[PDB]
């Protein structure tokens, strides 16, 4: 059996007889467990891999292997970035092919202790590889890796200047951003100050949607710098969950150069606030149920935050508001503090074709037949939540802490394709 689970507060993971090359025919899962409020920490010190990560390769998962989110498949000689994990379970799953071995891997794993964090430009927490662009300047020397906020040498340049280029950074997992800060950059070769003088923002949950973001009808554009050296920070006028961040320039002054810093916090960081389970796997399928379900190619994974490809949607999408419902268990009772609601993805090129929530009821229970609705103190009666405004970009809906095993989102208002939604809980242990 290839297989380890990991609980010790600090740890080696390695590829089979390391440092031996690594056997044929494998297909290995190995699991980091960490209790709440522990953080996972896993740094590669050796990674080499047959080198499209089509033979052999190493995957990286938030949560359960094939269930929550794929952070990466990694293969060849170039090792993994360091990943740092709040979700409470982080999975490797190495699969080796009928011929061609190398060296492999060796990993550690440590177990360590307002939303206005910088979130790793500056410090270097975000890694160089979690650092990318459209295109980058041809001599080499105003690349990605130089747009950290007071970075000394030079900054982002792209190919050519025009508004259809983009800095892009990977943050690995769900995450809350609430600002962005700026610099333009000053050439070391030529004294000359070049900036951007504003900018778009556009947003994904998986690399493959993306949301820019609005300002009400339009696009939000965010006036970026007057000068090559001074630092502007942009408050988001709504916070939002994301992993996936481009900036987009749209205007500059001489040329695009870009230092840039971004600022929020973990989900978790809020009290009560750890995601229950849909996301990462650790809710079981047999643990979430509906009212109705498509009658064809239903698996109970396609509701679930982020990890689905599709979606949860009920048998007729155009259904009554309040007769719908998707339900989680969760499997022991709980404090629940909010969902984060999402909207369907899968088919995105047509604007009338998406499927996602706009208003929703929920209700709780610890019985799971006996329900009660969560109540509007204003209307005396079950509260209107806010859903989602776009199919991919999920929402965040807090509400005053409830005893739960059980949680119901009953749709209302909906997109025009109808009902379409993926879903995670947000609380605590029952106290
Ligand atoms: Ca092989």
């Amino acid at each position: 059996d290839c297989s380890k689970n990991f609980t010790s507060p600090n740890g080696t993971i390695e590829s089979p007889g390391f440092p031996e090359k690594y056997p044929h025919n494998l297909d290995c899962t190995f699991t980091i467990l960490a209790k709440p409020k522990m953080e996972i920490i896993l740094q590669f010190l050796i990674f080499d891999l047959e080198h499209d990560c089509k033979y052999d390769w190493l995957d990286i998962w938030d949560g359960i292997p094939h269930v929550g989110p794929l952070i990466g498949k990694y293969c060849g000689t170039k090792t993994p970035s360091e990943l740092r994990s709040s979700t409470g379970i982080l999975s490797l799953t190495f699969h080796t092919d009928m011929a061609v071995a190398k060296d492999g891997f060796s990993a550690r794993y440590y177990l360590v202790h307002q939303c206005n964090v910088p979130l790793g430009m500056e410090s270097g927490r975000i890694a160089n590889e979690q650092i990318s662009a459209s295109s980058t300047y041809s001599d080499g020397r105003w690349t990605p890796q130089q747009s950290r906020l007071h970075g000394d040498d030079n900054g982002w340049t792209p190919n050519l200047d025009s508004n259809k280029e983009y800095l892009q950074v990977d943050l690995r997992f769900l995450t809350m951003l609430t600002a962005i800060a700026t610099q333009g950059a000053i050439s070391r070769e030529t004294q000359n100050g070049y900036y951007v003088k504003s900018y778009k923002l556009e947003v994904s949950t998986n690399g493959e949607d993306w949301m820019v973001y609005r300002h009400g009808k339009n696009h939000k554009v965010f006036q970026a710098n007057n000068d090559a050296t001074e630092v502007v920070l942009n408050k988001l006028h709504a916070p939002l969950l994301t992993r996936f961040v481009r900036i987009r320039p749209q205007t500059w002054h001489s040329g695009i150069a870009l230092r840039l810093e971004l600022f929020g916090c973990r989900v978790t960081d809020a009290p009560c606030s750890n995601m229950l389970g849909m996301l990462s796997g650790l809710i079981a399928d047999s643990q979430i149920s509906a009212s109705s379900t498509q009658e064809y190619l239903w698996s109970p994974s396609a509701a679930r935050l982020v990890s689905s490809r599709s979606g949860w949607f009920p048998r007729i999408p155009q259904a009554q508001p309040g007769e719908e419902w998707l339900q989680v268990d969760l499997g022991t009772p709980k404090t629940v503090k909010g969902v984060i609601i999402q909207g369907a993805r899968g088919g995105i090129t047509a604007v009338e074709a998406r499927a996602f929530v706009r208003k929703f009821k929920v209700s709780y229970s610890l019985n799971g037949k006996d329900w009660e609705y969560i109540q509007d103190p204003r209307t005396q009666q079950p509260k209107l939540f806010e859903g989602n405004m776009h199919y991919d970009t999920p929402d965040i809906r807090r509400f005053d802490p409830i005893p739960a095993q059980y949680v119901r989102v009953y749709p209302e208002r909906w997109s025009p394709a109808g009902i379409g939604m993926r879903l995670e809980v947000l609380g605590c242990d029952w106290t």
